[PDB]
């Protein structure tokens, strides 16, 4: 699956992934706000199109956390039954500045891991983003928990690359969501 993927993506053409991943960086900077109206747009439509068929967006691996877990467009409950759900409204993660990709992933599903462990996950921890373009590492710069109410810390930070992976916390109480933000770095 985290194959599923990547042998998907490989099999098809680059052209195929920059139109998906510029549709997805217009899509973020729409989130942002160089892309105009139209392909801003476009890329809402397009990540609305991702999110309508629930597109795998590609995983994050958490190395912390031995997770590789497949990124599908939105937090629907079929995403998160299956993985990260890319979080709606949020930067795809294909980084860029002022690209704030949130993902979910339940923090456990029955015998699901996900996100489980997010909190084993520690600043200057790496995770990385295999999307259809490819590999993004980031890390933890900030892990943060807050209510579910909140919102300001997944909006994009301007400037910033980031990618919050966000879980439900404390574990198995899920008051709060653990907001481990990944700050891009060079992947390496």
């Amino acid at each position: 699956n985290i194959n599923a993927f990547k042998e998907a993506v490989t099999k098809i053409d680059r052209v195929e992934i920059n139109r998906r991943l510029e549709l997805a960086y217009a899509y973020n900077a729409s989130i942002a706000g160089p892309y105009s109206a139209e392909q801003k747009q476009a890329g809402v439509v397009e990540y609305a199109r991702m999110l309508e068929v629930k597109e795998q967006i590609g995983h994050v691996i958490i190395p912390r956390i031995n997770q590789d877990i497949p990124i599908y467009a939105g937090s629907a409950e079929e995403n998160l039954q299956r993985g990260v759900g890319h979080l709606e409204g949020t930067s795809l993660p294909v980084g860029g500045e002022s690209t704030h990709a949130v993902l979910t992933a339940h923090r456990g599903l029955p015998t699901a891991k996900l996100f489980t462990n997010l909190d084993k996950v520690t600043v200057g921890d790496r995770f990385y983003i295999e999307h259809i373009g490819g590999k993004i590492a980031y890390q933890v710069d900030q892990i943060k928990v807050i209510a579910p109410d909140q919102l300001e810390d997944l909006y994009v930070i301007q400037g910033e690359d980031h990618v919050t992976l966000l879980t439900c916390t404390p574990y198995m109480i899920n008051s709060h969501r653990l907001l481990v933000r990944g700050k891009r770095i060079p992947y390496v």
